[PDB]
């Protein structure tokens, strides 16, 4: 029993970070075999190109532990900057680059100095931001997901946005949503609330032994999403009904039974009760986290 | 900016997880140096959890009975010790991955990472807080018995506590790693329950201050209070008392933010009569107890927004 917000195990990260230092500023990096990967702002309206071509390999500081590395080489891609070094990384676990989708979670190690800090879940919002928990010194931390023994990076960050909220790239340096790596006004788009995982975390909380929100009653896909729309929800897609498949079969709920309860909730309310500890509706769990936690995979 | 349920790195904590075996019960063990540390009811099976007779049990077996497999390895099994409710079982490999560590015992209120675990394999990790009542309100399921919690300030790991149980209200209740129990609890299937649980005041306070500290102070009136007449209406939302060593704790949070610590208590007497009117702080819809005044400022910038 219990059900928490709940981060895959970091020692296959933690043995990747290291300092990157260039000048004045200093972030993080990811070392890879013999490539460190890093924000390409740690050099410095940029013309990127321009700053990279008068430095040296010697220019690049990396430090792993009490250790420096040796930069012999450097290129940019897109919004990353490849270091490379002399040394293959011995603690390079098998990984995969992969980019997520809005409403994918991962885990994010925080790091500061090349040491990491902290471990923490969260998820890729349909305004492709990330609603993390960073400092200054933060950039170059990296969020991932585990499946078997492959380590899967989807996410590096890069900054914070005025209204606290977080935005970076996949680790081939493209930015998840329409921001650019300058100081520049930009800013956070009008967000949504991720469907599919509210109905997920709904499940978990069925399967948790908390039933108070059901009710008797069932919806169409069509009804359900012009009331969905009304709240700032995310649209509900056939995939999303698929996807929810084996929840429904474990607690007897069909999903759009389950949508019948939630349209309930949000037309009123909790009246004062909770849902798995919480007097909000969650989106930070998706189906499958939902599934992995209670049946307990290992890494 | 922002504010997370962090946990630490667990890393260090996975280099030690290892799978203990006694007959046909299979749990988690920590190996620390030449020691495999786990829970006493691994020599017990479903019937003898009423009434175990663990010195009798224990005195039945010998070193080859406990199998220990670390990763795709078989540990050798060269003595066994009881402590309290935790099995020592000596090995005749130190794990070279054995990190700097302590053993500590912690109070009601205070937080740590819990690394679940099944099999001796990670599964995941989470932050928690030992409640008032001496329960954890964990996600664990069966197999999940040795799994540790944990702090990492620093490069030390102050383990402080193993998991043994599942109480019938789906709260978890374990020992220290010197085997002591958190709380009136016993290794026996006998009818235990939780007390009734209280809100830990000085986490929520604490958590008002990082809210202040990342730009928040719509919950603030220009009201104090004295630590009695707080302490008489906290106790009447199911509060745990504030005391003046509580008070003393939350003095550099006061000293950043510019509100005295009874100026704070004020606004979270306000917050339990009016509730929230749809608003959020940090986040959040209810008040946040699992965040100590030592995670508040780990987390939080040092300069207030
Ligand atoms: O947003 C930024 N950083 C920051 C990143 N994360 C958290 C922060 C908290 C507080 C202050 C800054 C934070 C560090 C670099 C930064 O100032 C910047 C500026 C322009 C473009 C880019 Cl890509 C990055
Ligand atoms: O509570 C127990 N366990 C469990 C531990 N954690 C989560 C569980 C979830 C679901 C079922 C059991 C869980 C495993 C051993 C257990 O049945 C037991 C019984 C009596 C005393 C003791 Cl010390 C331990
Ligand atoms: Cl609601
Ligand atoms: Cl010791
Ligand atoms: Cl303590």
């Amino acid at each position: 029993s219990g059900f928490r917000k709940m981060a895959f195990p970091s020692g296959k990260v933690e043995g990747c970070m290291v300092q990157v230092t260039c000048g004045t500023t200093t972030l993080n990096g990811l070392w890879l075999d013999d490539v460190v990967y890093c924000p390409r702002h740690v050099i410095c309206n940029p013309n990127y190109e321009d700053l990279l071509i008068r430095k040296s390999n010697h220019n690049f500081l990396v430090q792993a532990g009490n250790v420096q590395l040796r930069v012999i080489g450097h290129s940019m891609q897109n919004c990353v900057l490849k270091l490379k070094v002399d040394t293959a990384n011995p603690k390079t676990p098998k990984y995969k680059f992969v980019r997520i989708q809005p409403g994918q979670t991962f885990s994010v190690l925080a790091c500061y100095n090349g040491s990491p800090s902290g471990v923490y879940q969260c998820a890729m919002r349909p305004n492709f931001t990330i609603k993390g928990s960073f400092l200054n010194g933060s950039c170059g931390s990296v969020g991932f997901n585990i499946d078997y023994d492959c380590v899967s990076f989807c996410y590096m960050h890069h900054m914070e946005l005025p209204t606290g909220v977080h935005a970076g790239t996949d680790l081939e340096g493209n930015f998840y949503g329409p921001f650019v790596d300058r100081q520049t006004a930009q800013a956070a788009g009008t967000d949504t609330t991720i469907t599919v995982n509210v109905l997920a975390w709904l499940y978990a909380a069925v399967i948790n032994g908390d039933r108070w929100f059901l009710n008797r009653f069932t919806t169409t896909l069509n009804d359900f999403n012009l009331v969905a729309m009304k709240y700032n929800y995310e649209p509900l897609t056939q995939d999303h009904v698929d996807i929810l498949g084996p929840l429904s079969a474990q607690t007897g709920i069909a999903v759009l039974d389950m949508c019948a309860s939630l349209k309930e909730l949000l037309q009123n309310g909790m009246n004062g009760r909770t849902i798995l500890g919480s007097a909000l509706l969650e989106d930070e769990f998706t189906p499958f986290d939902v599934v992995r936690q209670c049946s307990g995979v290992t890494f």
